[PDB]
């Protein structure tokens, strides 16, 4: 039946728990909504730390939006109306003012980062990215 019975794909960042997955989960949703205030409230929900707050929103926005960009079927790429409400949402936000976080979640929304134009390279290399911004 497997054969009949046949797109998701693994999402390795979930070592990092219950806090990453609720974030994740509520980008996803505010995303397709556009209306980016549950970010905010799970970005006050969650336990850790400024920088891992900002490792884990990094995180998602990698997962959802640039693998979403990664697809040859345009339809599935993220529409205008979703960048414009993440990056006015990392614009306002704090924890990602810093020019460095800043500038890498914006262009993982608006496809500009280098690197993102392999999948476990990739992968690894925006977990790096994100833990070397982040980590003081």
């Amino acid at each position: 039946d497997v054969v009949k019975q046949q797109p998701g794909q693994m999402d390795r960042y979930l070592v990092y728990g219950d806090e990453y997955k609720a974030l994740r989960d509520a980008v996803a949703k505010a995303v397709l909504e556009c209306k980016p205030l549950g970010i905010k409230t799970a970005l006050k929900a969650c336990k850790t730390p400024q920088s891992q707050q900002s490792a884990y929103f990094l995180l998602t926005l990698f997962r959802e939006v640039a693998i979403l960009y990664r697809s040859h079927n345009a339809s599935l790429h993220p529409t205008p109306e979703q960048c414009e409400a993440v990056s006015k949402f990392i614009g306002e936000c704090k924890i990602l003012s810093p020019p460095d976080i800043s500038r890498f979640a914006t262009s993982l929304v608006d496809n500009s980062v280098p690197l993102l134009r392999d999948g476990t390279v990739t992968e690894m290399a925006i977990h790096a990215a994100a833990v070397l911004l982040c980590g003081q």
